[PDB]
């Protein structure tokens, strides 16, 4: 989304909006709905 997924913090998409971030540590983890779960 933001960060091209690098070292310091990884940013994964799926969804419209679902995608979320992880920083290095869990310091920054955004975690949207599992829509990546496409039934």
């Amino acid at each position: 989304n933001e960060e091209p997924l690098p070292e310091g913090w990884e940013i994964r998409y799926t969804r419209e909006g679902v995608r979320y971030f992880v920083d290095h540590n869990t310091r920054t983890t955004t975690f949207k709905d599992p829509r990546n779960g496409k039934s």
